[PDB]
This record gives structure tokens, sequence and C-alpha cells, in this order.
């Protein structure tokens, strides 16, 4: 109650910080872009902004912003690989005829000429200071720094006009929630796939592409509510983007917290963000979110976020047999780390909330 509201105004956004962050970033993408589209492999591209900061729930900084340069790339042909669910081989049924790895467009080189032709061009932006970070963690994403505060990922995606892939026909159970006409209207949209590699026992398959659908988990969060009005009047403000703020805030702490010896390295914000959607369907009425049972609503959230951890299963909410918390994945110890400080935070009343 009053403890969670007081998180929730530190975790509040300066509309000082917004207004010069979003002036920063606009202006180094829209160049980007433009650049790239000089390249014949890249003369289609355009802009999706994705993730928390585009969704509204973006917490404590406006230090962190998710970009896709997405392709059309018609008459495209998709093969799961070794039953993955998320990841594809890209086939053809010219343009990009230079990434062509026998009959297959190889991902790892698509993203390495991708990343090359991003570190030539912020290389001689000289009116602003940016620097490319080096090649971190299992990311599709080539990540900027403008003035050394604010990090810009940008991921390569081609985009396929044709019906999703089938591991999606299970997926997106929001029926309930934001309704059958809504869940049609959103599997007619594209899909993205992006260079991110399946596992191969201790490497990867640098050919492989995964599925993203962050535009569609965008549109989700932008409109959110079973009542069409929801959160647009004092009437029907509910406490879903709240609930997801102070579970992303559960994990930065603990994970800062735990930074000495790094337990909790393989968990991200994508898996409170999926876990929440999972939650978001199971409490489908704008009633079960009310802006009064905030103490409630979180809980609710923590629970089935223990749930997963102590049964190994998060699927991914558009996926439903890509299980985020597998072994494969995420080690027993690892989750089971998780669930004790989570459990302890639940049975405190969440002390790593006070300062
Ligand atoms: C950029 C951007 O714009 N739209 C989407 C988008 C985007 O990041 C993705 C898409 N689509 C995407 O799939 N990212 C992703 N995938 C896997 C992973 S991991 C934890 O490695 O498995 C990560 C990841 C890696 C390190 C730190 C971290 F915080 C996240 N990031
Ligand atoms: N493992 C993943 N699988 C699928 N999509 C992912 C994955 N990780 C990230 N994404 C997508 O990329 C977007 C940007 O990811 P990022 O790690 O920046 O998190 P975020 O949602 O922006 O939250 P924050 O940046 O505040 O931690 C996500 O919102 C999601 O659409
Ligand atoms: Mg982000
Ligand atoms: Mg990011
Ligand atoms: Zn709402």
């Amino acid at each position: 109650a009053s403890k969670l509201r007081a998180v929730l105004e530190k975790l509040k956004l300066s509309r000082d910080d917004i207004s010069t962050a979003a002036g920063m970033v606009k202006g180094v993408v829209d160049h980007l872009l433009l650049r790239l589209k000089c390249d014949s492999a890249f003369r289609g591209v355009g802009l999706l902004n994705t993730g928390s900061y585009y969704e509204h729930v973006k917490i404590s900084a406006p230090n962190e912003f998710d970009v896709m340069f997405k392709l059309e790339v018609p008459r495209i042909q998709l093969e799961e690989y070794s039953n993955t669910r998320a990841y594809y081989f890209v086939k053809f049924k010219n343009p990009l005829s230079q990434f062509l790895e026998g009959e297959i467009l190889s991902a790892s080189k698509m993203l390495s000429k991708f990343r090359k032709i991003i570190k030539e061009e912020i290389n001689d932006i000289k009116d602003t200071d940016v620097i490319m970070k080096r090649k971190r963690g299992g990311s599709p994403a080539v990540t900027l720094l403008i003035s050394e505060k604010i990090s810009v990922d940008i991921t390569l995606a081609l985009e396929s006009k044709s019906s999703w892939p089938a591991s999606t026909q299970e997926g997106l159970r929001i029926q309930n929630w934001l309704s059958a006409k809504v869940r049609k209207q959103l599997r007619l949209k594209p899909f993205y796939l992006v260079p991110k590699h399946a596992k191969e026992g201790n490497g990867f398959q640098e050919e492989t592409w995964r599925l993203s659908f962050s535009h569609i988990e965008k549109e989700i969060l932008n409109n959110h509510g079973k009542s069409k009005t929801c959160c647009e009047n004092k009437e029907e403000k509910c406490c879903r983007k709240d609930c997801l703020k102070l579970m992303k805030y559960l994990l930065e702490q603990l994970k800062e917290r735990f930074k000495d010896k790094k337990h909790l390295d393989k968990f991200s914000s994508y898996h409170v963000k999926t876990a929440f959607f999972h939650v978001c369907t199971q409490n489908p009425q704008d009633s079960q979110w009310d802006r009064k049972d905030l103490g409630l609503c979180f809980d609710n959230c923590v629970t089935y976020f223990l749930q997963c951890l102590r049964t190994e299963k998060l699927e991914n909410y558009f996926i439903p047999e890509f299980n985020l918390f597998s072994s494969n994945l995420i080690d027993k110890r690892s989750k089971e780390f998780l669930t004790k400080q989570i459990e302890y935070e639940r049975n405190n009343e969440f002390p790593v909330f006070d300062e």
C-alpha cells in the first residue's frame, strides 16, 4: 500500500530527462537509418521503437532505449532449427545474396555487416558523442552509448508479412482479456526475425535467427485494458503497468545486491515481462487491477513468478513450447537461488524496496 506507492513515486521518469534523452536518441537513430539505406543490401530499412521506454514501463531513468531496423524480405522461406520452436533458418523461394551460406541467409554474416556499417557511420558523427559498446552477451542488438549516459540497442530485423509460424498457433492467449477480434487483428500483422543464434552445445548455430514480437508486446502494453478507456480517465486508472514496474525493480535491485558473486546473471527484465503478460491472461478483467488493490495485484505477480521458478516453467508468451526457464538456459541452482531471495522479500514485505 503506502510502501509500494512511495517506491512507484521514486521509479517515475523526470519530464526534463525524457525531453533531453528523446531528442538525443531520435537524432542519432534517424541519422544511422538514413546512412544504412545507402548500402544496396539495406535500402528498404525502416524504424520501430520498442522496449520499456516506448511502453512507458522504463524505471528510474530514461537511460536505455530499444529500436528495430526492420527490412522486408518478400518470398521468405522458414525452416525451424532442431525443434527449438523460436529459432529458424531463412531461405528464399538477390539483394541479400552476399549473406548466403549455401541455400541459407546467414544471421552471423548479415549481423557482422550491419554492425560494421553502424560502427563506420557513428565515427563520422562529429556534432555528438556516440560510441559503440563491445559485443557483450547473447543480444541480437548493436549497442551505442550517447553522451556517456544513454544506451541504445539497435537490432536488425527481417520482416515477413506471411502468417506467423505454426509454433505461435497456441500463443498470445488474449481472447478473454483483449478479445478474439484483437487476437485476429494482431496475427494479421508482420512478424520479425532477429539475429539471436540457437544454442549448439558449447557454441551457437551462427546461421540461425529468432522470432521477435516486440511490436505486438508494445501494442498490448499501450492498449492494455478490457475497457478501451482503461487509464484514459481518473475512474479507470488500473495498476497493470505499476505492477510490471515494481517487478522490474524487484529483479534489478536483487541483481545489484548479489553483484559480489553474480548468481542472478541468467535472469533478465524479459523474464518478468513474460511472467507479467501471463498474469494479465489469468486476470483478464480491469477490476482485477484496481489501483486500490495494488498490494494484492503485486502479490499475484510475485506468486506466479515464484511458481515459474519452482516449476522451471516460463513459456514465451507467443511461442508456448519455448520454455525460457529450461535447464538448457538457466541451471536449477540459479532458479532455487532466486526463489529463496524472492520468498524472503515476500515474507518480510520487500525490504530491498527501503532506503
Ligand atoms: C533492441 C531491440 O529492439 N526490439 C527488440 C530488441 C531486442 O533486444 C530483441 C528483439 N527482438 C531481443 O531479442 N533481445 C534479446 N534477446 C535475448 C537476449 S539474452 C538475455 O542474451 O537471451 C538479450 C539480452 C542480452 C543481454 C542483456 C540484455 F538485457 C538482453 N536481448
Ligand atoms: N529473450 C528475449 N526473447 C524475446 N524478445 C526479447 C528477449 N529479450 C528482450 N526481448 C525484446 O527486446 C525488447 C528490449 O529488451 P530489453 O532487454 O531492453 O528490455 P526492456 O523490455 O526494454 O526493459 P528494460 O530495458 O527496461 O530492462 C523487449 O521488450 C522484448 O520485446
Ligand atoms: Mg530496454
Ligand atoms: Mg535493450
Ligand atoms: Zn489501465
